[PDB]
């Protein structure tokens, strides 16, 4: 697994489950191409987005649909989504996000 | 101001000075139109981006150029930038502070919204 | 001031108002002596804790009573409080801002230190 | 495992390895008793601190020796340590901390 995603809920102290995540790669023409997507699991994780063959060097955007997550909990959140944009330049990338209605934090663990 | 940005540096324990910030507003045709830009001051703050008249309802993107910040200090960071996307003024005018706390492989952002 | 505390609420997107804060200083005998206390204002800030004269070198503990904050709002949070422990003024006088961003099961803290 | 700890490094985007962690329980007399300790692994994790038998309801303090971690990297950090103080009131508790020289963040994931 070259790329994983993890999402936590800072209000409830739980994984953030069933959160939609879309990944994009920047194309030559400077636009974003759909690359991979999924929903976080019961553990707040999304594995199997890509393979090491397909995950070549490039600029990637990971978009986390935080607004839907909070709306489902009856909470009016601030952000439309959380985006994480980074260059992958070669082994394993974990993109983690910790969510609150008016705040989020993200870190990369690269091993 | 109705829109202020504040950026802090978690490595140095200081304001993040001279960080470029670009603000965009989503246009009728669903593209991001330039709205305002600036750089953070010696206090890590950026004021004067817009007026209450021009800051109408809409979806705004605040892009904080964190990579240029860390590279100007000679560090190779993870992220290209930090983006904060939000709907503004949809229940009348509010004042927004977007705060960001930066490290080379992590950032945090919060919003303080007052009426 | 040489010591200020600022607290924000990540659930409401607001300053965290009326948060109790107790500051202690490590004594010669290795126990925590009361140094100062107060509550955050409507802006989430707490000033006037100490003077540059009284804020000598030492190890300080800033305890932010986050549990009392969340319970006063009727939420059951995880932490008892948030503690920030640091050595101060060991290379001469500095001004310290301790900032905290609060959620029921998480908090973040940073320091801004200026000369 | 009723209690785990995890530590990440926000500067380098890596687990924080070989970080000393001490756990304490509040005794009747309102003092802190040593309860458990260890060093984080290569994955930045500390498992096997306690058993479900021994991890009864009570107030616990988890102290993370962040100052030594940064000092070993040639970095002068702000905090003496990071402390996480909480009541355990019954299944599984993960205490995570994300570290920078002048900042740290901590969350509890309770499942
Ligand atoms: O200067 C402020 O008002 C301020 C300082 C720091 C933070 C902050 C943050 F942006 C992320 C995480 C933790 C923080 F305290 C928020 C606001
Ligand atoms: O268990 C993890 O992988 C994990 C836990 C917590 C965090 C995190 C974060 F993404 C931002 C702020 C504080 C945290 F502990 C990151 C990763």
């Amino acid at each position: 697994c070259p790329l994983m995603v993890k999402v936590l809920d800072a209000v409830r102290g739980s994984p953030a489950i069933n959160v939609a995540v879309h990944v994009f790669r920047k194309a030559a023409d400077d636009t974003w191409e759909p690359f991979a997507s999924g929903k976080t699991s019961e553990s707040g994780e999304l594995h199997g987005l890509t393979t090491e063959e397909e995950f070549v060097e490039g600029i990637y955007k990971v978009e986390i649909d935080t607004k839907s997550y909070w709306k489902a909990l009856g909470i009016s959140p601030f952000h439309e989504h959380a985006e994480v944009v980074f260059t992958a330049n070669d082994r394993r990338y974990t993109i983690a996000a910790l969510l609150s209605p008016y705040s989020y934090s993200t870190t990369a663990v690269v091993t």
